[PDB]
């Protein structure tokens, strides 16, 4: 009962295509990960199982590394965590890279696990390594991860016979880097990384016809536009606010390919993204490196301090459509929400609305969540008609990008019903 199938593309390798016409919002695939792990920055912040930020987490007794929101989450996570727990324990104080911890879970899943439904269309052994396209610097980085893995796993795995029969650690890491999915929360922090081999069949487009959304570790693949029978299915591997030059570099470095898509050919939106004095937004772009690092580690007061020094800077300022200014406004909004400043969060969030409409496609999950947060801030500050307009716009987007299978849609429906009741009382 699949609406999608694997096929061999001409120049792109393997891909995924529709066997039947698809309509916007239609659910193509849903899977749990083959393996996944919390990211280094969100470790000890978000529950290891459900990846939700909780006010109270508790450490696993043995390793004291994994943290859980509930006994339910540690029990559900115990099969995945059982063997790595002894590895994390023995390697303290040192914490392995995310890719190393992710591959360790892959190895344990393949060794001790039943066949994973995540592999239905495509398996881990099928994944693209792009090894013959790797530069010598990339290969050396992989060699370092191999030795890190051999150190990190030395407790559980001392020899190749404990690895799967065909398993080559160099090839395995090459596969992990190109096939890893980043799991993000509503604040654009990356809370986790996981492998979904069936979903790895989707080739990239900067103008994709599909989108992925995450509910905890659970992934949902949906069509965001009408798709003809036989048409290849694509997602965007990258953040939507990047210049064609930035996208080219990232797609080269990580995925070893050159994007020929129409947006990259025409440098679509590049000029509008870079508006303002070039010297000014180079300095903002440099500051974003530190700001987004603080955000990855969930230090909001420090994020807001740096963001205000930009938005409010005595020195020259940039238009809100400048993508680096826009990223700063977004980080400030998310800091104000966590720090409990709603008026200021709404001020920043309101300023991101029109730029988000321009830069994000018609239905994109990032924009849907952004509009939902703004409408939610407006509702709680008691602007009902403004909140209702944005909550309805968020629903128009998120019914396509998220769908009834996503828990956030249920929350949005409750916000709409509350906002509507307030308007009718007036
Ligand atoms: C988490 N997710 C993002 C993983 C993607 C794994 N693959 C896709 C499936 C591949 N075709 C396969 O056979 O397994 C990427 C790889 O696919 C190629 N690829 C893609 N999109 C191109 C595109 N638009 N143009 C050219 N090559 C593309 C590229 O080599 C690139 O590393
Ligand atoms: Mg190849
Ligand atoms: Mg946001
Ligand atoms: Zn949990
Ligand atoms: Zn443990
Ligand atoms: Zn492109």
């Amino acid at each position: 009962p699949l609406k999608v199938e694997k096929f061999a593309t001409a120049n792109r390798g393997n891909g995924l295509r529709a066997v039947t016409p698809l309509r916007p919002g239609e659910l193509l695939f849903r899977s749990d990960p083959l393996a996944y792990t919390v990211c280094k920055g969100s470790r000890g912040v978000v529950c290891d199982r459900c990846l939700l930020g909780k006010e109270k987490l508790m450490r696993c007794s043995q390793c004291r590394v994994a943290k859980y929101c509930s006994a339910k989450c540690q029990k559900k996570a115990w099969p995945d965590h059982k063997r790595e727990c002894k590895c994390l324990k023995s390697c303290k104080p040192r914490y392995p890279p995310d890719s190393v911890r992710l591959l360790g879970r892959v190895v344990f899943k393949l060794m001790d696990g039943a066949p994973s439904e995540s592999e239905k269309l495509y398996s881990f052994y099928d994944l693209e390594s792009n090894i013959n396209k790797l530069t010598e610097d990339k290969k050396e980085g992989l060699r370092q991860l191999v030795m890190t893995f051999q150190h990190f796993m030395r407790e559980e795995i001392q020899d190749a016979s404990q690895l799967p029969p065909a398993f080559d650690l160099f090839e395995a890491f090459a596969k992990v880097i190109c096939n890893s999915f980043t799991i993000c929360n509503a604040e654009m922090q990356e809370v986790g990384v996981g492998l979904y081999p069936s979903i790895s069949l989707l080739n990239h487009s900067c103008d994709p016809n599909c989108s992925i959304v995450f509910n905890g570790p659970h992934l949902l693949l949906r069509a965001v536009r009408d798709i003809e029978v036989g048409e290849e299915l694509t997602i965007c591997y990258l953040d939507m606010l990047m210049t064609s030059e930035e996208r080219r570099k990232q797609l080269r470095d990580q995925y070893c390919f050159e994007c020929d898509c129409f947006r990259c050919q025409t440098q679509d939106k590049d000029a509008d993204m870079l508006t303002g004095d070039e010297q000014v937004w180079k300095e903002v772009q440099e500051s974003l490196k530190k700001i987004e690092e603080l955000k990855a580690h969930w230090k909001w007061e420090q994020v807001l301090a740096m963001c205000q020094a930009i938005i409010s800077s005595n020195s020259e300022r940039l238009p809100d459509i400048n993508i680096y200014q826009l990223k700063v406004l977004d980080c400030a909004m998310d800091a104000c929400i966590n720090l409990g400043l709603l008026e200021e969060a709404l001020f920043y969030g309101t300023r991101t609305m029109e730029p988000y409409r321009i830069f994000f496609p018609g239905s994109h999950p990032v924009r849907g969540v952004q509009v939902m947060k703004v409408g939610k801030l407006q509702l709680h500050q008691g602007m009902f008609p403004q909140a209702m307009k944005n909550l309805r716009l968020a629903f128009d987007i998120m019914r396509v990008t998220h769908g009834r299978e996503h828990s956030l849609i249920e929350d949005l429906i409750l916000l709409l019903e509350e906002c509507d009741a307030n308007i009718r009382a007036s």
